[PDB]
């Protein structure tokens, strides 16, 4: 059985009910080659200067990927592409309220780059979060999924440079002995095309086996506003966020927030009134 693939237009509605069902599917061109073309170049620099995940200079290393990988997040500073054609897409909106409508507004908890080195090895086989929010292990196992991760692929994923690994249905799992790279399926995708899976789907990145091609994806976590981001970003020059749309601003953590609940009383306000009209927050402002 292979991963779902739907098409970002035709199929729009159908995407969020097949990754709830299955736990995965395949958004053919999610983004288009334009802008995978735009962002490749945009984050090029701060990829190559990247150092390891764990590297010594860092006071949040990141132990857990391998030291072939690079993680670049905080785009926004970095990406015209990503601030304002990603953090904007219709069809992510469009799949991350069809997903997150009983929680409420919803943000990025991360949106970064990876890039593998050739012969990159294959992940451990996980679902996300669990490094960041342990409080998502002590969700009930029914509980609709608190974030989304939207694996864009840069670069062309195929079994041999090491496209991602999915267990279908694995999402449902409470019972783990059967784990295994057995019961995985891949992710085959175009540039532009995204796997989306979620919190508590199994997956892991695959093993490079050519030894020369150089994989690359944007990932983009997607998650209720009432959990923490992994990322930050508070530093992004006040400029760039006032050139964003309202949306992308919130999107970042440069607005309230509002829960689903009929009479919420919001996250992220000051003294009734949010972050925006607080700080007079203009949005876009061309640069
Ligand atoms: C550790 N880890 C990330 O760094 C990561 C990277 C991109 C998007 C999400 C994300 N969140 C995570 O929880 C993963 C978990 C993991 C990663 C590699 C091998 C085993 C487990
Ligand atoms: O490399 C990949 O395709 C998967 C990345 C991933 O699963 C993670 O880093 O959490
Ligand atoms: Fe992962």
């Amino acid at each position: 059985s292979q991963i779902p693939r739907l098409s970002a237009i035709n199929d729009l509605h159908k995407i969020w009910p097949t990754v709830e069902e299955h736990g995965a599917a395949i958004i053919e061109s999610f983004l288009s080659l334009d802008i995978v073309r735009r962002l490749n170049e945009e984050v090029d620099p701060f990829v190559k200067i990247e150092p390891i995940p764990a590297a010594k200079t860092k006071d949040h290393p990141n132990h857990v990927l391998s030291t072939t990988t690079r993680l670049v997040n905080v785009l926004a500073p970095i990406s015209k592409a990503y601030r304002e054609d990603v953090l904007n897409s219709k069809v992510l909106h469009r799949i991350c309220s069809d997903a997150f409508h009983v929680y409420g507004d919803y943000w990025v908890l991360m949106g970064a780059v990876m890039e593998l080195a050739p012969s990159n090895p294959a992940q451990p086989l996980h679902r996300d979060m669990r490094f960041s929010h342990p409080i998502v292990e002590y969700l009930k196992p029914d509980a609709p999924a608190t974030s989304i991760n939207f694996l864009v692929a840069l670069s062309p994923f195929t079994a041999e440079n090491g496209a991602t690994h999915v267990i279908l249905g694995s999402h449902k799992w409470q019972n783990l002995s059967n784990v295994s790279m057995d019961a995985t399926v891949r992710a085959l995708m175009n540039p532009g095309d995204a796997l989306l899976i979620t919190d508590s789907t199994i997956h892991c990145g695959g093993a490079e086996t050519t030894g020369t091609e150089t994989r690359r994806l944007l990932t983009i976590t997607m998650g209720i506003s009432q959990l923490t981001p992994l990322e930050s970003n508070l530093a992004v020059p006040r400029p760039v966020i006032e050139s964003l749309t309202p949306l992308a601003q919130r999107l970042l953590g440069w607005a309230s927030q509002r829960s689903a609940a009929p009479r919420d009383i919001g996250l992220l306000t000051i003294r009734g009134n949010s972050i925006e009209k607080t700080m007079n927050l203009k949005a876009e402002q061309p640069l």
